[PDB]
């Protein structure tokens, strides 16, 4: 009955969802304490085209979980989950956080979400997705990518499901336990039909939802993705049943979103099928 | 029909206090919130010590520009505001009002003073004047506690009827409901938490019980004045939405108190929030 603490390293948006403003809520409704550290500030999420924004730095995000450990609180933390980072020096910043917790609390774990936003190339882009890609399996407990970071991290064209596990498989080998593919790119699936993955060492499930089509896709489904399946993991779930209840609670969001015919995550309107979806996509196994 | 309401608070990390205790209840309420944080501190200041960084007027009023030039700020119902560190910072709050309210003509502005460790009838020069002389002809609706509204209206108050009369020569001024978050009644019992809530035709006095922390919780009136305006933008009347603020907040700070806890049980007590299972009925009142 104990109440699970993650510290949440990503954007804030005032208006709309991505970041923070996607993840922060869909936990706290989930029944998990959220420590958010916003690294920027944003009026709106980039892809309106322009935006007004404040960060804060590096150092500024040291001094700020400081202040957390000062008053006890910083070992407390369970989970880290990370995701965009506006500089190198942010991603950096959010390695040295991840270390500290992780040594005053020997069980806390970090979920990284890549979080790369708009790009493409299997070769990352120096400064972020390079260090995303270099430095950070080596300290995630799990990761979240897209198709396309998938790519990135592997260094590999990934285009069916088999192909996707050994990407996950090579990757577990260089220390994540678990990856979530938050949206896979499977050549061989139905064109209607939104494809996740979730792999471990010794167990990979595949997952299907419909596939909603926007005249602009909504930002921040992968951001609501990945705090979903952080904090039903937080609340015991295991790898099937948190990456199920994930699937499920982005499809009623999403299918809210679209119903509406809006551009911004219906996130409050769907709060209920957040904590406890009517409509369940049973997962099935796969392998390399 | 979602709401949205700009909430234009202080975040903090760890723990619950501004935003980090509004924004929370509102959309557990069913209220959208997009949340301007004016400054991100690791955690509350009554700690001793903390660590913050801090955006400046120029730059909040340059965020709200940014929302309006996505053409979104029509779509805001409401504005709240809370504690303000400098009279610059009320002043962008007062010109972020005025760009809503010219996307939004229905848009309201809700003023919770926020004057927090404060006493004397004299408003301090700086912030507490700004509120006492400018901000009534710019909100319409405002959630002092007792010590706010007697500087609010320039007396001492010490009974139910005279806190009726101040909230409505304070409501002539410009608001259109006045919640009184902690009144302080003489002839009430020791051990009850009073709120009052009161509009130019109607007066609700209402209680729950008063508990005495060690510590007292920071965040119980940003929690209050947040609730009550969600409540207020789901369409309840000035009844209901008192009546629930006093519940859900009780429930709250229960749940903080059994669990001898500093920081508000915010998210244990969530679904309390949202359906409180015990209620404090509210009484008719007058001047
Ligand atoms: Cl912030
Ligand atoms: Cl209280």
């Amino acid at each position: 009955h104990h109440m699970k603490n993650v510290l949440s390293i990503q954007s804030h948006v005032i208006y709309g969802h991505a970041g923070n403003s996607a993840a922060v809520f869909p936990m706290q409704r989930l029944g998990v304490n959220v420590w958010p550290l916003n690294t920027v500030q944003l009026s709106n999420h980039m892809q309106y085209g322009h935006w007004a924004g404040s960060a804060i730095d590096a150092a500024k995000m040291e001094q700020l979980v400081d202040g957390i450990a000062a008053i006890g609180a910083l070992k407390r933390c369970d989970a880290v989950l990370s995701g965009f980072a506006g500089s190198p020096a942010q991603a950096r910043a959010t390695v040295e956080i991840v270390r500290a917790v992780k040594a005053m609390n020997p069980n806390a774990w970090y979920f990284c979400d890549p979080a790369m936003g708009q790009t493409g190339g299997i070769r990352p882009e120096p400064g972020v997705e390079e260090f995303i890609v270099n430095e950070m399996p080596a300290l995630a407990d799990g990761m979240s990518p897209n198709h396309t970071e998938l790519q990135k991290l592997a260094g590999r064209r990934i285009e069916t499901v088999a192909e996707a596990v050994d990407a996950c498989r090579t990757l577990i080998a260089r220390g994540p336990k678990i990856i979530l593919v938050k949206h896979l790119h499977d050549r061989n699936s139905p064109a209607d039909r939104f494809n996740m993955l979730a792999v471990t060492e010794t167990e990979a499930w595949i997952g299907q939802r419909p596939l909603y089509a926007f005249p602009r896709h909504p930002v921040g489904v992968g951001d609501l993705t990945s705090a979903i399946f952080v904090a039903r993991r937080l609340r015991g779930d295991s790898v099937r049943a948190a990456f199920e209840h994930t699937l499920a609670a982005v499809h009623a969001v999403v299918k809210a979103t679209y119903d509406a015919r809006r551009y911004e995550l219906e996130l409050i309107a769907a709060q209920d099928e957040i904590a406890r979806p009517s409509e369940w996509f049973g997962a099935w196994v796969t392998d390399v």
